[PDB]
């Protein structure tokens, strides 16, 4: 309640406090949002699927509403997701036929689709995701398959940025992954970045979206990675931050409650983790968890559908967790 300390006027000095919503859960979290958050992303509402889901038809209405709460409540707001291997609707890749469209079309599409979104929030949205997740998260390759990438090919990511900078050159322009700390994907996104900006290419930021365990990755591969990726001169954003229950083998379905141990050691881990971002607050302007409170999380559902997950700073009643207090207290 009145005595509870505030996320973002803690952290007032080292970085913003954000929150990944939808229309409902503003509505369902709006105390929680309006006590700690100077920071807003929305979970779905910006992705390609619910802006553009058919050729010249845009919907901007659910995504408006996001915007205009942050507005309201003197909160800045991330920009995601623009370009994509998932959530895009089917029709930017064909043609009337069914077939697959030229590199020449799908770049006019991704460019219109860029210019409409970006353009209407100008001025509102101070940065963008713009590609998202194109790094390999397996294999040998530096990148993932994806109908952007076999369409128009390897360049389909200068291209975007460059797109989103003509239309707002004051954003801050973001390449967004997770798996970030896994020291063989960070190095694919160090050389991947690295070459962009070696071309000139307007990125000015890496979104480590640290969807984390317990476990993984150790304190280590985090500092490693934020210094790898710091060294590179571009601005850092945590996108994306919780803090699973279950490690990625472990795929149980009943557990009702989290166990004495797993509060505890959550409790631990969100308390290392954010003396690990305060020691780097130089180069960390923003840290957004993709929730606020384990009442909504997308965990219930991911990686094991129909389970439930309790991986943010407040429980399901909106009270604070022992995981809040260590990580206000670093
Ligand atoms: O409602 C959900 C919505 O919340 C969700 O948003 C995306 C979630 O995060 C990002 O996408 C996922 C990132 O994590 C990957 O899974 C990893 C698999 O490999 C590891 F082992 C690791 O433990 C996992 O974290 C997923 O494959 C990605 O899709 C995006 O940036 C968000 O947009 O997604 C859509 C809605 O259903």
């Amino acid at each position: 309640n009145s005595s509870l300390p505030s996320l973002r006027d803690v952290f007032a000095n080292d970085f913003r406090i954000g929150a990944a919503v939808n229309p409902v859960t503003i509505e369902m979290q709006k105390q929680l949002l309006i006590d700690h958050v100077n920071s807003i992303t929305a979970e779905n509402h910006m992705k390609f699927e619910h802006l553009q889901p058919e050729e010249g038809k845009f919907t901007f209405q659910e995504a408006d509403r996001i915007v205009d709460f942050a507005c309201s409540h003197r909160m800045a707001v991330r920009g995601h997701t623009l370009v994509w291997h998932n959530q895009t609707p089917d029709w930017v890749f064909q043609d009337g036929q069914g077939h697959f469209v030229s590199r020449d079309v799908l770049l006019e599409r991704m460019k219109c689709h860029i210019s409409t979104v970006v353009r209407r929030y100008k001025g509102k949205i101070y940065c963008w995701d713009v590609i998202n997740e194109a790094v390999a998260d397996e294999g040998n390759e530096l990148l993932r398959p994806s109908k952007w990438r076999q369409i128009i090919g390897d360049d389909f990511m200068e291209q975007a940025f460059l797109y989103a900078y003509e239309a707002d050159p004051d954003a801050l322009l973001f390449y967004n992954d997770y798996n970030e700390c896994f020291p063989e994907k960070r190095e694919k996104i160090f050389a991947l970045v690295k070459s962009l900006r070696d071309k000139g290419i307007p990125i000015h930021g890496i979104g480590m979206q640290a969807h984390w365990s317990l476990t993984r990755p150790s304190l280590d591969e985090i500092r490693a990675a934020i210094e790898r990726y710091a060294s590179l001169g571009v601005v850092l954003h945590i996108t994306g931050l919780d803090v699973s229950m279950f490690e990625f083998h472990d795929r149980r379905t009943d557990l009702a409650a989290p166990t004495s141990e797993m509060i505890e050691r959550q409790a631990e881990r969100y308390g290392q983790i954010f003396a690990l971002f305060k020691e780097y607050r130089d180069v960390i302007q923003s840290v957004t968890f993709w929730g606020i409170a384990d009442d909504h999380t997308w965990l219930d559902n991911f990686p094991v559908h129909g389970r439930k997950n309790w991986p943010l700073l407040f429980d399901e009643q909106h009270k604070p967790k022992p995981a809040f207090w260590r990580a206000v207290s670093v």
